[PDB]
Parts: structure tokens; C-alpha cells; sequence
């Protein structure tokens, strides 16, 4: 998941090239950590390109691998109401990209109730990653409901 | 040597036989997830000592992984065997099981 929230009046006419990179052709740039099937973790640089209003473009790229070249391509576009509301552009299975055989997984990530608005910086007001990585059984304990768990 | 696959080498200090382990004694396949796949099993030598005769055993790797996280570490190992033993107590047990420790 991935909760944003934009300033309505924040453009790129700057520049458009990418490559994770050039600051100028983007507004926001934000890094979600993802896990491969071995738990590796990966990248997932986004960025979001305000084309116009409620309208912002969405690249992709993962850089904790080769594999992510140039996200010279919108990989999606988000649609916003005149009041700011996330109409479309809901989620987008994105791939994590690969390390030491560990399948590049793909996810769905979702930007449910993102808003366009006024005030604030582009920012990010909370993420989730669905999964894990490696455990080890530091502790137990036992909630008054009866359930017993292990931290 | 690369994803999922590990050479392993074996290598008796205890004595001189145990020249320089050079050679892949035997190797480890694992799937995308880190679960060993291959390479379960392999008979080792245990070197020899005063006439006693180089036994050798079944190594198993068997559940092994390959994980992103922790250091490479060894959780449990288990020596099929025993040493010389002397009678240090008596034990009974509630099934009546007579035991010595």
C-alpha cells in the first residue's frame, strides 16, 4: 500500500527525461521496500509526474537490481476528482525485480485514498509491505485471551 | 559458486590423511525459496586413528536453507555415536523404566 498525498499546484515542466535521476522531471520520489521469494529486498523506487491536473504519472524501477533500467516509461497514471480524490489508477502489480534465483515476486501496490490538495508536500502517510523476511524465536508470550505467541 | 549452489568440502584435522581439501567432496542445490533440493546426503570418512578404522557416516544437510538474512551458521548438529562411558548413577523413572546415567 502506498498512501500520497500531493500539493495540487506542484508541475514538472522542468524536464522530462528519467533514469531516476533527473529531478526536474518529477515531483516526488519515494522508495518502498519489497521482498523477493528468498526475502531479498528490492527497491521500488516510484515517482510521481504531475502531467496536469489530477493527473500524475507513475514510473516505476527497482534499483537493487541491473534488471531496473531507465524508467523512461509510465508504468501507470493516477486520476484525481476536483476535489482531490483518487479516482483511478487504484494499484498496479509491479514486479521486484530478481536476486540469486529468488523469483521477482511482482505485487499489487495499491494507492487507495490518495489525495491531490492545496497545502502539504509531496509525501508519504503510510506504506505496507505484504510479507516478511527471515525469523528467529526471541521470545514468548501470552495474551488473557488465551493465545499464545511467539515475538 | 552461485544462487542455490554451494561446494562443499570436507576436510578430517584430527589426523595427517586429511590432506588439503581441494576438492568438491559434494554440492548443495537449493530451490528459489532456499530449500535445499540437493546434495541431501553424502558418506564421510572419519579418518583413522591408533588401528581404529575410518568408519565413516551419513552427513545430512536435510533441511538446510538459503535465506536472505543471518550469517552462515550451523542449527544443530548431531554426532550419531558415543565415547567410552563410566556408571555414575541410578534413575527410575515413573514407567519403571531402570536407567543409568
Amino acid at each position: 500500500s502506498m498512501q500520497i498525498n500531493l500539493n495540487s499546484t506542484d508541475p514538472v515542466p522542468s524536464k522530462t527525461p528519467f533514469s531516476v535521476s533527473d529531478a526536474d522531471s518529477y515531483n516526488k520520489k519515494g522508495t518502498v521496500t519489497v521482498y523477493d521469494s528468498q526475502g531479498n529486498a528490492h527497491d521500488m523506487n516510484v515517482y510521481f509526474v504531475k502531467t496536469k491536473d489530477n493527473e500524475w504519472a507513475v514510473y516505476t524501477h527497482d534499483s537493487s537490481d541491473p534488471a531496473a533500467t531507465a524508467p523512461t516509461t509510465a508504468s501507470t497514471t493516477l486520476k484525481f476528482n476536483e476535489n482531490g480524490i483518487l479516482e483511478s489508477g487504484g494499484t498496479v502489480n509491479i514486479t521486484t525485480g530478481t536476486i540469486n534465483g529468488a523469483t521477482a515476486a511482482t505485487f499489487s501496490l495499491s494507492f487507495l485514498n490518495s489525495m491531490q490538495q492545496n497545502t502539504g508536500a509531496n509525501n508519504i502517510v503510510a506504506t505496507n509491505q505484504n510479507g516478511y523476511k527471515p525469523g528467529d524465536l526471541v521470545s514468548y508470550q501470552i495474551n488473557n485471551d488465551g493465545t499464545v505467541v511467539g515475538n
